[PDB]
Parts: structure tokens; C-alpha cells; sequence
């Protein structure tokens, strides 16, 4: 059949990245960033992006460790993210940059060695650090990171009191449920401002979350994110959609690219409210946030991150998940989990997974082995949770927020270097300087910490049996465990919360006795792992058919997974029936998706079959549906088919139509393709 031709890419259409929605005309710089095909040029050599997290309050001037930008290892990261800015009264990107003494802007270190400011820059602060040692390392990216869980909703004010302004809920969407246009707006060009203002190479939309699932989000944004559940998703793909245009649009005019990526929750009961997550075509890469699986909000003790099922979660087994048919024994409260399921609307290069550089833990563990898989139920929660977990406290929790009446919060959260000192038996000489008095009970060495590993996990921690606390860790067996998986897979990179965390021995330190502390160990091992030689070594025309998912009820009543998909017709030629679809669903849903409608809908090729115990097998299971013999698809027509599957996807992706014996590209991803108008 006769095809109509299209003019090839040419330019910087070259090096758009795979599957990457561009904003139709504008020429948008690609090719400064991107290589031929779209992979991106990484600094230092790597093979892989190394993201790190740099957290702004560790400025040191209450006393306790500072973590500067001149602390960070620049040699051996892609790229660096600024945590956080949020979104203001006015709905506008803001760090706060007009306050006296901000640290972004207003801050200096006076006599500490590689922090000096350069007094051409018109701001000091870490953004001064940060603009000076680009210019020796002129390949590391530099993000400006927007929400976070305290400040998606509300923004902190001078006196340390959380303004409950609604941040990016009510920036997104209106009181009344429809999209904020003025409001995305706004920010979007304040984005544009602030990127040229203090030369950031892009933006990472920290959103906790957009989601459709009842109270998901920060206790404190209840008012305004309960209120809103059903726009949620609109308003996000209106953020990215608008963000990625006023971008691109500055990149053109600027000549040089700006990156928007996010900050994405690897969390199966998250994503159960977020469609297909469509705002993915606009993200340079996503950060997924494969930690925090497990923590003292809940009382079921378990590794942070662990990157595969073992068949055992204790939360996943007391909702039933494990013994339910219809999942296939697909355990998902894990980093292969969340990393198959963001496949499903992006490719590998990307995704980057992340990792964490502290722990999370619980006291007064019962059941369990070693701890692991056990229960610890606490007392007097949190502001905002109905139950919780014991969170473990004192020399156990020295990375601790303080409530309201500036009291410890429980939590198990400590730094790695302090991880590693509680395994050597070492209290830290830092207590001090925290505030905290190695005087009391709670802020002594008592017991033995014993540090446990588990392959099936790839998960360290430590279990003091006296003291019944379980500490869940991350340190060079479970990254160099995580790194093979990275390349193996090649997917895009690492990112890791946070940089400070990191840790190295430092002899000289406790009365040249030596401890653990602020150090570049994990790093170091990842970027020896990416930037050497890894450990271990098509349809020529497209038709104009267009598929999506939709109609998704709100999360807590998608149970199954239930969206109708729409087909359509945009060429001129008729479907005729017994023309077959398929596409790629991601395997974090079973292979077991099917039609409500009668269409029989079902796998071809399942890339994924039998327990994910080791990680699961495949990225895709390749789905078929056929229009009936009897039923043809008019041109400019639309036909709909109810579709069920059980757990999260994104996407789906990799269409073809196949038709009167031939197969073709859909022209929403193959646009180059010659294409078939009429047949
Ligand atoms: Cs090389
Ligand atoms: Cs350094
Ligand atoms: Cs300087
Ligand atoms: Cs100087
Ligand atoms: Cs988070
Ligand atoms: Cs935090
Ligand atoms: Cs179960
Ligand atoms: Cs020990
Ligand atoms: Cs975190
Ligand atoms: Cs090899
Ligand atoms: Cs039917
Ligand atoms: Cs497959
Ligand atoms: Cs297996
Ligand atoms: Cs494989």
C-alpha cells in the first residue's frame, strides 16, 4: 500500500531523548545535553547518572556537622539536586532568596577551607558554591528539587512555623477541582526566572503526591489534598505538560537546555491512584524513591529499600497479597518492583532508582528474624497518624525532627557513618554537637549491634537483641548488590538521599582513636562501578491510531484495576474486523490483564510468569486485542473496551496495528515513519 512521506529529523531533533514529548516547532536545544539518539552526555565518564540529594540545612551555624557544597565529591556525581524550593503564597518557585541569612543566597562560612565566596556573583550562600565549582566541573548538572513531604503543601516561615498554604494542591488545582491554569502559570514562568536567575541546569518536581488515594499525603495537607482527589491527576499532567513548554520555550531563546525531571514514588498503594502516570512524557528522567518502603509510621519492621520480594513482607502478607490469585504472587514493595512499573512509559535510560544514605528503624521488636519481618507497635503517635510503629530513639535516632514542643520524634533515623559507628561499638564524638547528652539512658551504647544481611533483599541492618532495636541500613554490599542490578538492566542511574549521609573512617577523629564520619564511601563505589567497563557483559510504516487509558474511579475504589481503553481511527482508511492491536504492559501487573467487554483481550508473550522472588523476569508482557470479525473502526471513529488488571502500570507503550497482513508503528511514536492514509 502507498505510504505518505515524511521529512526526516534533522538538527537537534537528532538527540531527542527516546519516547521524550517535544514541544511541537520550537527548536529546542537538544543536542547540547543529548547525543545523536538522545542519551545524554554525563560528566565524569560515567556510564550511569550519580544524582545526589544536598539537603540546605546542614549550614552548621547552630554547631551540629555543616555538609557544604564544597563537601560534595563533584568528581564522581552527574548531577546534584537542591533541596528543597517550594511553591509560594503567590504560587511561585521561591527558596526564600529575599530573607536575611537564607541559605540559599545570605549565607557565608567564613575561614572554612573551599567555601570562600566569589564576590562577583550578585548572592552568597550554597547557590554562590554551587555556580563556582561548576565552572571547575562544567559537566554536573545543578536542579533546583520543589516540595519535598514538608513542604509540598505549606512552606516554613522565619520562626520555623509551617505555613499551611496548600502549596502545589492549590496551585494546581482550584478549590473547586478544576486545573489552576493561573497558578501553574505562574509558576512555570518563575521557574524559567529562577533557572536563568542562579544558573541551574533544571527543575525537579518534588510532589508528594499527586495522588487520588484518601489521606496519602502529608497529614497536614489533608484539607487540601482530600478535597481535591479527583483532579489531582489532571492538575499534575497540567504542571508537566506547562513546565516542559515554558522550558523549552527558554531553552530556544537561551541556547542552552533545561532538564525538568521528578521525584516519583516507587509505592504500588501510591500509584494505584495515579492513572498511567501520562505526566511521563514530559520528564527528562525520573527519580524514583525506592526507600522508605518500610518505617516506624507503620509497626512493620523491614529494610528501607530492598531491591527484590522474598515472598515474605510482613505488611504485603497481612493484607493478603501474597495469597490472593489474581496478583500471581507478584510481591511489589520493592526497587525491581517500582522500577518495572515506570518502564511501562519510559524507557530504561530514562529511569534512575534511588537509594538511601541513612536509616529508618524500631524498638521493642517482636517475631521476626533477627528482627526482620517482625512488629513493633509504638505509643503516642506522631501529629497527624492514628497508629504507628516504635520508632527507635536516642543514640538510635540522631538525625531526628523535633514536634512542636521541640521534643525527639521516634524513628530510627541516623546518617550511615553513625550506622556504622553503632556496629563497631562506637558512640560518636558528634552526640554533642547534636544536642544530644551521652549522659542518659536512652543516648548510650548499650548491647551489641549486630549488622545482618539478606541476598534475597539485598538488605543490611542491624539488630540489637538487648535492646530488641532493629536498624535498617545500606552500605557497600547492598550498593555494589544494587549497582550489578543498575547495569545489568542499564538502567539510567542512581540517585541517593542524601549526601551528607555518606560516610568515610576518619582516623584522626575521637582523640586520634578514630570513627566514622561524613565521607564519600558509597559514591565513591558507584562511580568506580559506572564510569569502567561494567563487571558483567521493527515496523517501517506507522498508521495515526491512537490509545489511551482512562476513566479511572478514585484510588481507594480501584480495586481491581479497571480504566477503559479508548482506540481511534485517525486515518482515513477503515479498520476492518480482525485487525489486531498490541502493545507492552509493564510487568508489575500480572500477566494475567484482560477485557470486561468481550473483546478477549489477552497476553501474547508474558515477559513475566510465576513468583518476582529473585526479581521479576521480563520488562514487558506484549498484550493482544482484535477488533471481532464482525466489527470494523470507521475513519476519524473511536471504540472503547473495559480492561481489568491488578496491579499499577504505566503507559502502556510500543503499539502496533496489524493490519491486512502487514504491521504498523502507531505514528504517536514513530512519527517519522511513512504512514498509511489510505488503504
Ligand atoms: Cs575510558
Ligand atoms: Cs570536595
Ligand atoms: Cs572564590
Ligand atoms: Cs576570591
Ligand atoms: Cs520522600
Ligand atoms: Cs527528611
Ligand atoms: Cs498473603
Ligand atoms: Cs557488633
Ligand atoms: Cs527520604
Ligand atoms: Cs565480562
Ligand atoms: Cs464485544
Ligand atoms: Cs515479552
Ligand atoms: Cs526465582
Ligand atoms: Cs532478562
Amino acid at each position: 500500500p502507498p505510504l505518505v512521506q515524511v521529512p526526516p529529523p534533522t538538527g537537534n531533533a537528532l538527540c531527542r531523548p527516546e519516547a521524550l514529548a517535544q514541544t511541537q516547532g520550537v527548536d529546542v536545544p537538544y543536542c547540547a545535553v543529548y547525543k545523536q539518539g538522545g542519551a545524554e552526555q554525563l560528566a565524569n565518564g560515567s556510564r550511569r547518572r550519580i544524582i545526589g540529594y544536598f539537603t540546605s540545612w546542614r549550614t552548621g551555624k547552630d554547631g551540629s556537622p555543616a555538609y557544604l557544597a564544597s563537601d560534595i565529591p563533584w568528581s564522581k556525581l552527574t548531577h546534584i539536586n537542591y533541596a528543597f524550593a517550594h511553591v509560594d503564597g503567590s504560587n511561585k518557585l521561591s527558596v526564600n532568596e529575599t530573607a536575611p541569612g537564607n541559605p540559599a543566597t545570605d549565607m557565608s562560612w567564613p575561614g572554612v577551607a573551599g567555601a570562600e565566596m566569589d564576590a562577583s556573583l550578585p548572592y552568597k550562600g550554597h547557590f554562590n558554591l554551587l555556580t563556582q565549582y561548576k565552572r571547575k566541573y562544567p559537566g554536573v548538572k545543578t536542579l533546583i528539587s520543589v516540595g519535598g513531604w514538608a513542604e509540598t503543601g505549606g512552606y516554613f516561615d522565619a520562626n520555623g512555623k509551617r505555613v499551611a498554604s496548600g502549596g502545589f494542591y492549590s496551585m494546581t488545582v482550584n478549590a473547586d477541582g478544576t486545573v489552576n491554569q493561573a497558578g501553574i502559570n505562574a509558576f512555570s514562568d518563575s521557574a524559567v526566572a529562577f533557572l536563568r536567575k542562579y544558573g541551574f541546569d533544571g527543575v525537579d518536581i518534588d510532589f508528594e503526591y499527586p495522588t487520588s488515594m484518601n489521606n496519602a499525603g502529608n497529614p497536614l495537607d489533608w484539607t487540601f489534598s482530600n478535597a481535591r482527589l479527583g483532579s489531582l491527576n489532571k492538575g499534575y499532567v497540567a504542571l508537566l505538560q506547562t513546565l516542559r513548554d515554558r522550558l523549552d520555550r527558554a531553552a530556544a531563546q537561551d541556547g542552552r537546555y533545561y532538564q525538568i525531571t521528578a521525584a516519583v514514588p516507587a509505592s504500588g498503594y501510591l500509584l494505584r491512584g495515579m492513572e498511567t502516570f501520562q505526566g511521563l512524557k514530559y520528564l527528562d528522567f525520573v527519580n524514583v524513591m525506592s526507600y522508605d518502603l518500610h518505617g516506624a509510621w507503620n509497626r512493620f519492621v523491614g529494610p528501607n529499600a530492598a531491591l527484590y520480594d522474598d515472598g515474605k513482607d510482613a505488611e504485603l502478607a497481612f493484607w493478603n497479597v501474597y495469597s490472593t490469585p489474581q496478583y500471581g504472587n507478584i510481591g511489589y514493595l520493592n526497587t525491581d518492583w517500582a522500577y518495572h512499573y515506570y518502564r511501562g512509559g519510559l524507557p530504561a535510560s530514562r529511569v534512575n532508582m534511588g537509594v538511601p544514605y541513612y536509616t529508618r528503624g524500631w524498638k521493642n521488636v517482636s517475631g521476626g528474624s533477627n528482627g526482620l519481618w517482625g512488629s513493633s507497635v509504638g505509643s503516642n503517635c506522631p501529629a497527624g497518624l492514628t497508629e504507628c510503629g516504635d520508632g527507635a530513639v536516642g543514640i538510635d535516632n540522631i538525625w531526628h525532627d523535633l514536634d512542636d514542643s521541640g521534643k525527639e520524634i521516634p524513628g530510627g533515623s541516623n546518617p550511615m557513618w553513625h550506622a556504622k559507628n553503632l556496629e563497631k561499638g562506637l558512640a560518636g564524638s558528634y552526640l554533642a554537637a547534636y544536642g544530644i547528652d551521652p549522659t542518659l539512658p536512652i543516648n548510650q551504647l548499650t548491647g551489641s549491634y549486630q549488622r545482618n544481611y539478606n541476598g534475597a533483599l539485598a538488605a543490611p541492618w542491624l539488630w540489637n537483641a538487648g535492646k530488641k532495636v532493629f536498624l535498617s541500613t545500606e552500605d557497600e554490599q547492598s550498593i555494589a548488590q544494587k549497582a550489578a542490578w543498575i547495569d545489568a538492566n542499564n538502567v539510567g542511574g542512581v540517585m541517593f538521599w542524601e549526601l551528607a549521609g555518606d560516610y568515610d573512617w576518619k582516623a584522626q577523629r575521637n582523640n586520634g582513636q578514630g570513627e566514622y564520619f561524613i565521607g564519600t564511601t558509597l559514591t565513591s563505589l558507584l562511580y568506580n562501578t559506572f564510569s569502567q567497563p561494567p563487571k558483567v557483559s521493527a515496523p517501517t510504516a506507522a498508521i495515526d491510531v491512537g490509545f489511551s487509558l482512562g476513566g479511572f474511579k478514585l484510588g481507594d475504589q480501584n480495586y481491581p484495576i479497571n480504566p477503559k481503553l479508548t482506540i481511534v481511527n485517525r486515518s482515513q482508511t477503515t479498520l476492518p474486523g480482525g485487525t489486531e492491536f498490541q502493545f507492552d504492559v509493564p510487568t508489575s501487573a500480572p500477566a494475567n490483564i484482560a477485557d470486561q467487554s468481550g473483546f478477549g483481550l489477552k497476553v501474547v508473550s508474558a515477559g513475566h510468569s510465576g513468583s518476582n522472588v529473585g526479581g521479576l523476569k521480563g520488562d514487558f508482557n506484549r498484550v493482544s486485542v482484535k477488533l471481532p470479525s464482525w466489527q470494523s473502526l470507521g475513519a476519524g471513529q473511536s471504540v472503547t473496551l473495559d480492561v481489568v488488571y491488578y496491579l499499577p502500570i504505566s503507559g502502556p507503550s510500543h503499539y502496533t496495528v496489524g493490519l491486512n497482513g502487514k504491521t504498523y508503528a502507531i505514528r504517536d511514536e514513530a512519527p517519522y515513519l511513512p504512514y498509511l492514509r489510505v488503504l
